[PDB]
RNA sequence: CAUGGGCCC
RNA sequence: GGGCCCA
């Protein structure tokens, strides 16, 4: 992202609110070399020298600008994903009534109904409880006005910027690398779900290495359907974006609205346009009023359906702007925002592609620091998607999701107060995969002072989870 | 603590 | 109507 007018006003919207995370009895045990992010300007943990203010916004190194070839190369190529895409999904994009936006549809969540309202919303000291009823399906006053607003390409906003309270790594949280969220209005949300709320909801129950997005899934049942695929590729990589979502470039996203969300695909004609209006963003932190024109706000709805899209499109911009004939067969991939991985029989090499992301403005590198670049020959049993691992269960023979043992045990070192139990409950279907071994280990800590459920009792809901009949002919 | 999936109730 | 994990 880029900043343009840096400035200060009144209000002082506080969001450093001392961490919600306390030490679990699990904590001292594993000595987890994670913390809560520090989300106080002085901070303790904080080195001596390092700002809050600072860190925080440093993610915004510009916006990339693109030449008049790049341009029509990028939406050559998302035109091409945005063909091979509705060629699935279908030409059933048409707009949302009100109520479907909000109860939601077969396939997409309905909204959230006690979450930050947004702006003014905030310092009008009034939630979505005094602006919407989530249970008719109806939109109070404040919001239809926008509604009439947006549907006439009128609506002005502001987002607003929070400090996501979350357990990061010592050396991030100790460098001040707190994570910031970016709220907005909740009738830009509504009104979003009614333009592209089909899509979303067709793209969920759709999601594969076809129109390569990963949003709508289940690793405890889709692993098995994943594994296999990337089975059958001679190479496999484990690509990492760097601030992904926040170096999207002006062009790119442009470019990527006008031709995926394109009326001609049976999306309404305000689709383009409430989608852009995330390209100029207008964050709110405190008394400041940072401006930025580019990357993808931290909170907009469908954020991760956009994030996909556009790295399904980086993909192929990146690999035809170093071979030609690249056609969407010529690899397959699958991801869920800026995590992805990619794969072909084509010894492809990436390392020769870092420089093509970066006309984009993005900076890929291996997950695999270790060889310090880009190699070949690995499969699917080697890389990570979404703090997940891809391992051969021996029980059922199918794939399971294996988080690493050092990330379980930061996730069993802390909680909010009064919900240890729940977590347990919850990380509880994480750990089986770890085998029964590590499942009681990581769980040893809470054993005598809450109900932790049975490595088998947990095992047996997976299995009927991958295949029912796998569970069921299991008796015969 | 937002967005979205999924899971746990 | 909560909580959790990933993004
Ligand atoms: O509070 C949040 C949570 C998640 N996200 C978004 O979800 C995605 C998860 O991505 P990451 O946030 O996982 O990569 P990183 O910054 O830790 O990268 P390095 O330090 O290793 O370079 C990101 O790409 C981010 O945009 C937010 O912006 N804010
Ligand atoms: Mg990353
Ligand atoms: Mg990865």
């Amino acid at each position: 992202g880029l900043i343009v007018d840096t400035r200060d006003v009144e209000e002082r919207v506080h969001v450093m609110r001392k961490t919600k995370l306390a030490p679990t009895v699990a904590h001292g045990v594993f000595n987890p070399e994670f913390g809560p992010a520090a989300l106080s300007n002085k901070d303790p943990r904080l080195n001596e020298g390092v700002v809050l203010d600072e860190v925080i916004f440093s993610k915004h190194k510009g916006d990339t600008k693109m030449s008049a070839e790049d341009k029509a190369l990028f939406r050559r190529c998302a035109a091409d994903y945005a063909s091979r895409l509705h060629s699935v999904l279908g030409t059933a994009n048409a707009p949302l009534s009100i109520y479907e936006a909000i109860k939601g549809v077969d396939g997409l969540d309905a909204m959230e109904p006690d979450t930050a309202p947004g702006l003014p919303w905030a310092l009008q000291g009034k939630r979505r409880g005094a602006l919407i009823d989530f249970e008719n399906g109806t939109v109070g006053p404040e919001v239809e006005a926008a509604l009439k607003l947006m549907e006439k390409r009128e609506y002005k906003f502001a987002c607003q910027t929070f400090l996501k309270d979350e357990i990061r790594p010592m050396e991030k949280v100790r460098a001040g690398k707190t994570r910031i969220v970016d709220v907005l209005p909740v009738e830009h949300i509504l009104y979003t779900r009614m333009m592209i709320g089909r899509f979303c909801a067709q793209m969920h129950s759709n999601n594969g290495p076809q129109i390569g997005s990963a949003v709508g899934c289940n690793p405890d049942v889709d692993w098995q359907r994943f594994g296999t695929h990337f089975a059958q590729y001679r190479n496999v990589w484990d690509v990492d974006y760097s601030a992904f979502d926040a170096n999207h470039c002006s062009d790119a996203m442009n470019i990527m609205f006008e031709e995926v969300f394109r009326t001609e695909f049976g999306f309404h004609p305000n689709a383009e346009w409430i989608l852009k209006t995330l390209v100029n963003t207008e964050h709110a932190y405190e008394n400041k009023r940072i401006t930025v024109e580019g990357g993808m706000p931290s909170g907009c709805s469908a954020t991760s359906i956009i994030n996909t899209i556009l790295n399904n499109i980086y993909v192929l911009y990146a690999l035809r702007r170093h071979y030609e004939g690249v056609e969407l067969d010529t690899y397959t991939m699958i991801s869920y925002g800026d995590d992805i991985v990619v794969a072909s029989d084509y010894d492809l090499d990436f390392e020769a592609l870092k420089p093509h992301f970066k006309s984009l403005g993005q900076t890929i590198t291996p997950a695999d620091k270790s060889d310090k670049g880009f190699v070949l020959g690995h499969s699917i049993t080697d890389v990570t998607f979404l703090k997940r691992h891809f391992h051969m269960d021996y029980g059922t023979g199918f794939y399971k999701p294996v988080m690493a043992s050092k990330t379980l045990e930061a996730i069993l070192s802390f909680a909010r107060r009064g919900t240890i139990q729940e977590k347990l409950i919850s990380v509880a279907g994480l750990a089986v995969h770890s085998g029964p071994d590590e499942y009681r280990r990581l769980f040893e800590p809470f054993q005598g002072l809450f109900e932790i459920p049975s490595y088998r009792s947990l095992y047996l809901r997976w299995v009927n989870a991958v295949c029912g009949d796998a569970a069921a002919l299991e008796h015969h």
